């Protein structure tokens, strides 16, 4: 078996389509997802053409070994996809209709800047390397691009699965390469983060602020230090679920800013005590009374600035 | 080998049956389970018919390669099932009786709303794609559907394994697909959650309420803050064992509600101290005495409302 | 190749034997173990018989493909065993002596009721499905059942590896099945649990009881609450190493009971303080003096009751 | 299929090239990385020579099994590479152009001395063992060495992918061996470590130093001990992400040095209290006032010395 | 293909050699290591002898299928080794020279008694089972035993790779089995354990001893209890990195002994307070002054006894 010879000097168009059956294991740390889907390939092989009246049959079925099939690969996969040929059908004019069911672990970078209120565009890149006989160009058959209704990616909302119809045709190692970008638009289900991380973290911070209504240094030290320890636990929990980004994430920014609030609260609690011992509680009382409004106001305004910078 | 030709224009019925040998690894976070079972297929191939008199035999055994076998796939599997053909038997009328032993990792969504007092319906979807020659239909042979008595899924009670007899008949990528739903009804063994999570969590909360019988702010701050830290540990332990759900879970609702009780206790403890310093323990004593009944009553009533909303 | 035809209508006895070479990875959470062993099969195929005089040879060696070999499977394996045929030898009378070396991950339930002072019986189930031509029955060749002296399962003592000689012959999906039960009796090496979990847990509890020799509520609250936090850490450590059981485990019972002791200690510490503030330390002193004997005595007697109920 | 014969007594040159498609999973603990690339091999096998007029084609395509292909292995891989032959093209003179796409987990030691401000040189070693008939020598075809622009290794900056053109030709087990060094220079994206580990760790340390502005031993003990516990959490978090090195790492050195600062702070806090009880707060006040400048100055100077020693 | 027939009744000698290429993943918990090496086999098969004059060749290359190759297995491997035949050469006298490159996960028990100051001997056991026509005995070809200079096992120093020249011949299931032991002597790089575990653990213990210079029960309770919690964290960290041993380990012994020191310190701190309240600080002062010397002296002497018992 060899590639079909050209009529003129035209390239061989291989019409593609991916129909998603399953989407699972979107690992944020690894920036990988798992996909189980149908891959459909269609090209014309004039050698395979037949007379439908003389042959009786309207379609002829071939085994992969029996005919020429273009070597389609996925660019962004960990290892080569596991594939099982579903069907190969040849029409009287010689149009080959290949279909396979594959499973692969796809490497697709994520943007965590707005986490956990972020949306992503997952990619699946199809590629074909040209041959010495003739160049192979990829196309999108929109009728064969889709996803089944039941496709669920845990903790994500699937927005759309579409292909960028114009292929990226470039030279690689003195041969032509035809690349196709299949995009899966998803958005994170941020709900869980509110009762699991966001609200517990705000509560422990507000509990620390009750020290602004207490003159007891020993009890204030306990309050602020203990709540800071609880905050560290949440910070660690959050960073163990995320990859190391060279940029600041929304959650990471909030978490870091809260450390400064704990630090300033310690300074206040210390200032309040130093003045009390120094026989001047009049100055301590004014600082503490100010902190009661200052701390929540500055926190609320700081978060407004942060949200603005990130969204 | 090609599919058996129709006598008239009837579809080709492939009678199915799944006999569960093993059920293991029900991952809640991944919403996947592992299954090891027998798959039995039965269809009529008139080309394989023989006269038992001149043949000498009543049944003829074939190798998978020797005859046409329908391409049955599982919809909701991670990767294609690992299968080993056990037996292929042909009766004189050409009724083929295929049997294989398979192992597969099944993707089946779970409903955590009532966790850990929840029941699930695990699905195993069988599918066959029709060919150009004819429409391949799936059926259920109820005599060949079951599970062995010893089938145990750790931390779960297996209620029933039944098949939805009527198949789904739809078109996918210009060919008819015939899907069957094999349902495995299970219910969670909630027992362990009571001494491991529920009761320890209630005890640490009740220990915090002993601050309503103490005038010592330093000791109260220690009590409430330290028990809140213990509660955070339990919250983290629970959420590390569950997937991120876009809905509130029963356990999650209880856990979140308890954070508010700790927060209100801090407010009370602070109010009690502010009044004591302000030379008015008469107001502090009345608030503290009220909290002694208020906190358990509100907790008990809140849980009644929660349980009602969830069950 | 087809099964050997019967002389009369008797079944084909396949004499089995498992010789354990390795035992590893006994996962308590997963209730699975890994085994690397020799599987020996022996049956008579009269068609393979030869004259040892004219043949010159006393034994004839065959390749698996050359002759009929019975399809022996393992019931409780995760996936089908990885096997490599070591040897196939035929005696002049046609007695086949097959030997293979295999590796498999075995699913075998564990009883954690007496953990970590528990013993288990691991099972390896051999099975053969009968054929249309003749019935196949399994037997045990005790000369070919054993384990090598070096077989070590980390954290376990291997007591015995024996087979239940009488097979379980039952009907499954209109065909006969012959099941064999290979039992591996083991017992847990409980030593490590004493300095790693048991003793540290008792020490933190005894440290809490020093509050019965202190009138300082602030220091008592610190003592009891902090040691309760340490106990939670040990509880979590223990439950992360065990599966969720629908029954109470010995360690789990002890751990839960200790929570009540901490809870009652808090009540005592609170009662002692309430009476001190109420200007009556005479009542507080009598309660505290009683607790000094009551707490250890009740703890020692409670553990006697627990140990009795469990052993 | 033996190696091609020599014209004179020269070795057979196999021109190599590695084109990186994907770089992922750089495990610091395991000192391994995963690579997905194109491997191109080119050698002359005169036996494959053809007349393109007689043959009809200008280039002949062969299946790997059909012709002699040099046994190229990777030295530093865990297991043999998962390879898929992309193309084998033979030109009329017998020049073979082999291309394959592979994936492999490469073992390459890392130097953690300057972590997280460290750069690495990852290695990919190609090897060929000489045969009976003639010696096989490796070469680099620079036209076939590179990496695609999109190649991203999470948490790392890829500097260059180059090959050491002169092979390492040495004798091993009485036969010649030809080794090629492909180097991938990378540098760590240190950014994340600043808000995640470095700054939180400095803040908890500075919070501890507020005890130098307090005379309360009970509050100072709380401050220093609690912040030391938070530091332990960060130390553990850091060491769980790193392998055990026989040398001191930059981060490890900083972390260790901070333990001494906490230890000396405890000594100070104890000294301050012992003098207060001993009725001499004049000595305590002078020590505490000194510590206020001493602790930050010594910390800042110590870090200057550390950074100097490491960079 | 059959084994070479014996001239007299002499057993066949298969000369072995292992040349280590890679050593990685020494899992302490699993007591397994991963190896990538060359296996060389050499035996006389007189049937393969040829005249180098007539044939014109001085060596002959065979494919594994073409000739008899002895079934060499590894005793202590998880699953059968992944091997790729590198070369098979026959000399004119019929001396076969087989070479393969393998990779395997080796199960080799470790002795943790002196951890982390322990040395191990890793084993690689080669085995051959005799056949009905000839007894096979294994030998060591010292010229073909080695390791490459670059072989690195992370956190370990590789001392030597040698073979026990005299095999361990024994009968197994009525057939001779010839076993060979390849010893890889390694010693642990203990350095890291000093700044990561040993020193932090001693510092937290010494910080606890500052309570012997304080009369404040509330501050002493805080000091000793909080440092005990930090010690529990280190104990857990250590035991999560080690398997459950039926013997006491050096680190485990030290860690356990330190629990007693914390427990006795609590008793002292309680005794000191009970005497202070009982209006007799004269007795408390003498006990506390004694503890200042007693605690470090007993600790230092206890460690001398421990180190002596273990080394
Ligand atoms: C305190 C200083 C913290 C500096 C950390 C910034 C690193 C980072 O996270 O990102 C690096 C970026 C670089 O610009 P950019 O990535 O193209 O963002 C802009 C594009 N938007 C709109 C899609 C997000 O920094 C900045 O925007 C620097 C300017 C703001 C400083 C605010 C200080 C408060
Ligand atoms: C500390 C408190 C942190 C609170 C975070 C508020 C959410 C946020 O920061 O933003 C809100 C995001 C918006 O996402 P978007 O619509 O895709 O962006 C807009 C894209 N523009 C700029 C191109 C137009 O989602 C929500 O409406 C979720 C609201 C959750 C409220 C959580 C309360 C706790
Ligand atoms: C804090 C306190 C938490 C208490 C949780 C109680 C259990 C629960 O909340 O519910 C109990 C669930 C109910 O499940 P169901 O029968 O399917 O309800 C469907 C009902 N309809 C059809 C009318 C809507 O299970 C049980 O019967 C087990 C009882 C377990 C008691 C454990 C007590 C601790
Ligand atoms: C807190 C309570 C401390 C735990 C007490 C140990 C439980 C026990 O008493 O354990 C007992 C088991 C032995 O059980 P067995 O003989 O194998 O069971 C079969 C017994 N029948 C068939 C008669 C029922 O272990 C021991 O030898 C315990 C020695 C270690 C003591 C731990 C000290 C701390
Ligand atoms: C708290 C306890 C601190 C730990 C003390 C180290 C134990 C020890 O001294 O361990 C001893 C081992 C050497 O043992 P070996 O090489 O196997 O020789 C055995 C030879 N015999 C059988 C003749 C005796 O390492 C050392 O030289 C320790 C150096 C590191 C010291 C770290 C101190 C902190
Ligand atoms: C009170 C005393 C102090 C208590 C000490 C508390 C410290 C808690 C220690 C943190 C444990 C977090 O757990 C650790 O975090 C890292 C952070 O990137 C995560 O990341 C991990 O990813 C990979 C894959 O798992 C591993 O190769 C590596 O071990 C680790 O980097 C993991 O989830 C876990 O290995
Ligand atoms: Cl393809
Ligand atoms: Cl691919
Ligand atoms: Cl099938
Ligand atoms: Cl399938
Ligand atoms: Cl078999
Ligand atoms: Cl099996
Ligand atoms: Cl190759
Ligand atoms: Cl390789
Ligand atoms: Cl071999
Ligand atoms: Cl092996
Ligand atoms: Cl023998
Ligand atoms: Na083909
Ligand atoms: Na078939
Ligand atoms: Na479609
Ligand atoms: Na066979
Ligand atoms: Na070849
Ligand atoms: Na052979």
């Amino acid at each position: 078996v060899s590639p079909p010879p050209p009529i003129a000097d035209e390239p061989l168009t291989v019409n593609t389509g991916i129909y998603l059956i399953e989407c699972y294991s979107l690992d944020d740390k690894a920036e990988t997802f798992k996909v189980n889907a149908f891959l459909s390939l269609s090209w014309k092989d004039r050698r395979l053409a037949f007379d439908p009246v003389r042959s009786g049959v309207r379609v002829k079925t071939y085994e992969p070994e029996a005919i020429w099939i273009p070597e389609i690969r996925f660019v962004n996969v960990e290892n080569a996809r596991d594939a099982d040929v579903v069907d190969i059908s040849v029409s009287p004019d010689g149009t080959v209709q290949y279909l396979e069911r594959f499973s692969a672990r796809v490497l697709s970078p994520l943007d965590f800047r707005r986490y956990p209120f972020d949306s992503q565009t997952l990619h699946i890149y199809l590629i074909v390397r040209s041959v010495d006989t003739r160049n192979i160009v990829l196309a999108v058959d929109l009728e064969k691009v889709g996803k089944n209704d039941d496709v669920f990616l845990t903790g994500w909302d699937i927005e759309s699965f579409t292909a960028v119809v114009k292929p990226a045709n470039f030279a690689l190692e003195d041969r032509l390469e035809s690349k196709l970008d299949y995009q899966l638009r998803i958005s994170r289900q941020y709900f869980s983060y509110i009762p699991n991380i966001i609200l517990p973290m705000l509560f422990i911070l507000f509990i620390s602020w009750t020290a602004f209504w207490s003159t007891s240094y020993e009890a204030n030290v306990t309050l602020v230090v203990s709540t800071l320890i609880a905050h560290i636990a949440f910070n660690i929990l959050v960073e163990t679920n995320l990859p190391k980004t060279p940029y600041m994430t929304y959650t990471g920014a909030i978490i870091f800013m809260i450390y400064l609030f704990y630090f300033v609260a310690v300074i206040e609690v210390t200032v309040q005590h130093y003045l009390k011992v120094e026989s001047q509680p009049a100055r301590a009382a004014s600082i503490t009374r100010a902190s009661r409004i200052a701390f929540p106001v500055v926190f609320l305004l700081a978060n407004i600035i942060l949200a603005f910078l990130f969204f």
